């Protein structure tokens, strides 16, 4: 797949269902995302965006976007990334929340702001290349 990537996800988001990306962090990355998105249409709502960011204290961010506004950020001042490296990123979709999985650790677990059954699309983009994306338990 190539970058931005913005896909329908099959049968849409369900409980059960994990989102597998394997790719690489760019050497020079200073972000990318991942967005669980109700939509395709412009200024959709974001249900679950996933964010790690290397500029200042290395984090990753988690909110999520409705009508035009962002949430109250959560963070987790831990980097599972390395620029230049191969990851595994892993979304395990609960009932609660949504379970990331970085490299085979647990890393997050994301309480559902919005209902996820209204996701449709999954968006991903930045400073990385992407080999693949899989759905899985859909």
């Amino acid at each position: 797949p190539t970058l931005p990537y913005y896909q329908p996800i099959p049968g849409g988001l369900n409980v059960g269902m994990s989102v597998y990306i394997q790719g690489v962090a760019s050497e020079h990355m200073k972000r990318f995302f991942v967005n669980f998105v109700v939509g395709q249409d412009p200024g959709s709502d974001v249900a679950f965006h996933f964010n790690p960011r290397f500029d200042g204290w290395d984090k990753v961010v988690f909110n999520t976007l409705q009508g035009g506004k962002w949430g109250s950020e959560e963070r987790k001042r831990s980097m599972p990334f390395k620029k230049g490296a191969a990851f595994e990123l892993v979304f395990i979709v609960l009932a609660e929340h949504y379970k990331v999985v970085v490299n085979g650790n647990p890393f997050y677990e994301y309480g559902h702001r919005l209902p996820l059954q209204m996701v449709t699309h999954l968006q991903v983009d930045g400073d990385l290349q992407l080999q693949s994306i899989n759905f899985i338990g859909g």
